[PDB]
């Protein structure tokens, strides 16, 4: 009307500056997730699985998820080592009207979500994309690593409005920043910087209510990179700094950095755990 | 074998180095496309019809391409002002198959193609994204901005590379590299981005033929553009060091600098005429 | 010598790849720094007593520093609130000798330092740069935040070496990576890239030993900003997605994330807890 | 008053939109700096030589500059090859009163400075920092490489702004984005990252007259880089995705692009000629 400040970025932030919110005094304090609902995305693999782990360690019911590892036992000893509340879902990220059903029905037996971490996806192991005369390799890796990221925040983010916070965890590579030197993956690196820079774009709308970041890692040792042939694996220890790669435990204690209180201005970021490799 | 290096990036360099290329001692000779094919996809824009028009000036065969305004007079008016052989295609760049088509009849009636400009896309205009409720806007910007130019890109590198040169140049936008303010348009900033990371992902594995790069622009004074409320255009002024719009003939001396041999060691690389917009 | 991988960054890594570190099984075990000394430079301003208060949260022995304003009721306050041995020192950041007395007057007290954040710098408030016509302001800039930068790191990573372990945190703006739009600081802007850039430099040498980082902050709310006009700082917040100024609380969980063992594998990364004002 | 608009990042631009600049209408006939001084920092290198001699084909009054190496029979080669006005000026660039003498003694024996390129430096071959004792190399890096770039850019932009255009290109490395790999170099990477993002800040308060850019080259084959051991510079073309090192004469074309009215809209940016080495 006149007097009040109007945003440039997303005017429904209302009458500038927004209030801070309120945070404890003591800092150990501020990573707890007690009392909060932490859905994990791919909480059936490698880097999931510990995430999952992590976020109940902290106090939270997390929600697993798998599409063709039935993870149950996963769940159940979640529920038993640490009670809280956890359940597992069977989604096909690829499937728009699947992941609709599967975030419906998590609002409804836990009552709210609270975290998202879209950390689901699969790798291009076809070589350089020249050779392939099908346009069907390609379309999995956008419909998986990018159109189910969207679907998972599209879906999402409505439950954030409503409830007015939240916090949006993409799992992007340093794809996304870079090119793997060794393995020439063009459809993977092309879908991961799609997913970095859809973490940014929805932080400027999300701004009111929720909270949008990436934990973008480096050759973390998983499921994924475990095929790879020894000498395909001996010039990415070569080239990084630390001049190893990166266990699951070492990704945690982002994970739960950008869901709990800790974070409470970091929107739109990019941490990077690759252990040096984006610098050379 | 023995005495020899092997690239760590793309194994069928050959053994390193690489022999220079001859460039000629002129520098203003350098930037002369004299017997080339230039084929400008989306030259029936604001962007792509200067930058046919600058590569026509500079003695390229450039090959128009059009969707659903008939763009014909266009290469007429080309054959007739320089005395340069050129066409019109009408092909849907979104259809994997129509693409091929419109390339291998480009091959044809030209000999080769030695100059490419993956310029075509449409734009965002349905406000934030958490607003719509149906995939159809979403799934059309990623198959007309990022699809198509894997399209565009996966088939003309199998030309580049049994010629052994060539220079692709796709056009992304500062999209790829920051969030528009005002507007709130995320599909369409993931799909920049990806256009801008595919362009260097491709750059690795067709460096022993060919050469990729791009030239996200800032705010043109093209089409595109023109329908943005005043209000909003004020805020784009505001925002950008130069503070104004940029013009089609701001942009001419980046595409010609990228396709001419002036360019001969940038590979990978992201020319921004922003106007210093991505600074602030 | 023959069958084992040599590094290309560094060669004193050793033959790779380099063993894990050993880590805790609870999330919430890995951020605590129990029996870690943690020396916080500039520990009596905004930022710094924030950070020291945190670590000493966490069970660390801190070590405060100051230049002007005496805190030693700060020293005392951390040995008697939560038992942790803590000490005052005055040295001036740009004075070459003085750091490396006051860092080996350090190492004497406490016995090894195993956390360090060079944390003190001054603003540039002098308007546009092409209005001083004397290399005087200029040069204090370049003397404070990037030349004592580096004196407090070369004389800190010969601690580390002997140690073999260790973690730097080298304080940064996003004036690293933008341009400040409504104040035009130049100096202040070159000062620190010139941090955020040394910080991952420094990462492939001390890869070996110690980890370096950066924690590139936004417009927090400390004495430094609480200057500016209400009109600067109305511009402020038009351009911050979150709409707000961070608070100093709202830091210290992204400084005790890279100083503890949370972070085992992020080295040379750049966490920008800046409310999303680099995104647009 | 009322009705205008006020730019955020330069309040001196007036009300906006400013007025775009008149443009010829060929695109060859952009690139001509014809009636255009071109003064050359550093031209009596190997970038800086070829950089002069591609100004002066395009018939640009260019002023030669050295400080060790005597060059006077490069300036007269250059106003008998092409007719174009030139002289050799002897220029400490470390010093800040040489500087102004040796730019004020420019502005007189050519009337006017349209194009300026600070391109000189030194290079850091001193091996890992934490090796040398005596802040004596680290203090020459940041005198000459950035220092000295403020002292040429401080007082050319005085000419800048008395008649209202100009161009400056600063001749920043891809150390200013990357780390080098085989050498450890890290007082060379933070200088020359101060000076590509003081390019890009400069950018904002000369935009109301004047233009800043970089140019920052890859592992261009110049004097500097034939010193390393061929074990040292066969790192270089294994990670170089056209696997081999740039020419002098590969640089020509982008640093005629930034100073001619070709980039009349490029502002603050970076044109990387790496070959690709950053993108890997
Ligand atoms: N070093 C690395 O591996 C690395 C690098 C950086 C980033 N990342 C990214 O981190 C994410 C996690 O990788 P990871 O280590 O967990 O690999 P992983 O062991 O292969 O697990 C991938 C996860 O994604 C799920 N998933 C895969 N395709 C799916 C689909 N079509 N529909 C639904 N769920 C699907 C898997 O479920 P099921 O197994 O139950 O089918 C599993 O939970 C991936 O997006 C990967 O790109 C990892
Ligand atoms: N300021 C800006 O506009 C700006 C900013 C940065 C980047 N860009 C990018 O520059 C590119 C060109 O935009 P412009 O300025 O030329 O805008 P424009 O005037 O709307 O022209 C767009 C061009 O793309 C073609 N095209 C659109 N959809 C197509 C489809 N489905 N199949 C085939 N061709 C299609 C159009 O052909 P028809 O008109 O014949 O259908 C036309 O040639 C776009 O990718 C845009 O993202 C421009
Ligand atoms: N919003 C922000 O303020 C902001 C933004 C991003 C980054 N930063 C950076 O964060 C750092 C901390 O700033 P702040 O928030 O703590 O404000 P501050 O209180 O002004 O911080 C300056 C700190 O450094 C010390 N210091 C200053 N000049 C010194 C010198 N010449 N020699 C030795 N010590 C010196 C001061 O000690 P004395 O007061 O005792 O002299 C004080 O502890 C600065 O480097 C700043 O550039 C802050
Ligand atoms: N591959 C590469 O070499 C490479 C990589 C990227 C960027 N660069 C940068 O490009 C610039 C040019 O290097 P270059 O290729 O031309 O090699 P160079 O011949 O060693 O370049 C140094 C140039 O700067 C002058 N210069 C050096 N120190 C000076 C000082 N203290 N005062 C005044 N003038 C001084 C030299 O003049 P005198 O010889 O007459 O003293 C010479 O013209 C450097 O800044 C370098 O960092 C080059
Ligand atoms: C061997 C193929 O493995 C990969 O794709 C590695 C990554 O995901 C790195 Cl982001
Ligand atoms: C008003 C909508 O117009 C746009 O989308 C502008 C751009 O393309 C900038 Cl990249
Ligand atoms: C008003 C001057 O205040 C500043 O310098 C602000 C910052 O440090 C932002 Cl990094
Ligand atoms: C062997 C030392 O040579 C160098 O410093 C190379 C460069 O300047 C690359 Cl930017």
């Amino acid at each position: 009307s006149m007097g009040e400040i109007e945003s440039y970025c997303n005017k429904e932030l209302g009458p500038l500056p927004t209030k801070a919110p309120t945070l404890s005094k003591n800092v150990l304090d501020l990573f707890s997730l007690k009392g909060k609902v932490a859905s994990v995305t791919g909480s059936s693999g490698g880097i999931g699985w510990a995430v999952a782990e992590a976020y109940a360690q902290a106090g939270a019911d997390v929600a697993i998820w798998y599409n063709s590892h039935p993870a149950d036992e996963k769940a159940e000893h979640l529920q038993k080592t640490y009670g809280v509340h956890s359940k597992a879902y069977k989604c096909n990220i690829s499937d728009p009207k699947s992941v609709e059903e599967t975030i419906s029905q998590q609002e409804k037996d836990f009552g709210t979500i609270d975290v998202f971490v879209a950390n689901a996806g699969v790798t291009w192991t076809q070589g350089p994309e020249i050779d392939v005369d099908n346009y069907d390799s390609w379309n999995k890796i956008i419909s998986v690593d990018l159109n189910g990221v969207y679907y998972c925040s599209h879906n999402i983010g409505k439950i954030f409005k409503k409830n007015g916070k939240g916090s949006l965890i993409i799992t992007s590579s340093i794809s996304g920043k870079i090119v793997n030197i060794p393995q020439l993956q063009a459809p993977y690196n092309t879908a991961k910087a799609a997913c970095t820079h859809l973490a940014k774009s929805l932080a400027i709308e999300w701004a009111p209510f929720a909270r949008v970041n990436t934990i973008s890692p480096g050759y973390i040792d998983t499921d994924i990179t475990d095929f790879a042939s020894k000498d395909m694996k001996a010039k990415w220890w070569q080239l990084t700094p630390l001049g190893r790669e990166g266990l699951t435990q070492e990704l945690v204690g982002g994970y739960l950095y950008l869901a709990s209180n800790a974070s409470t201005f970091t929107t739109g970021s990019d941490v990077v755990i690759d252990g040096g490799y984006t610098c050379p």
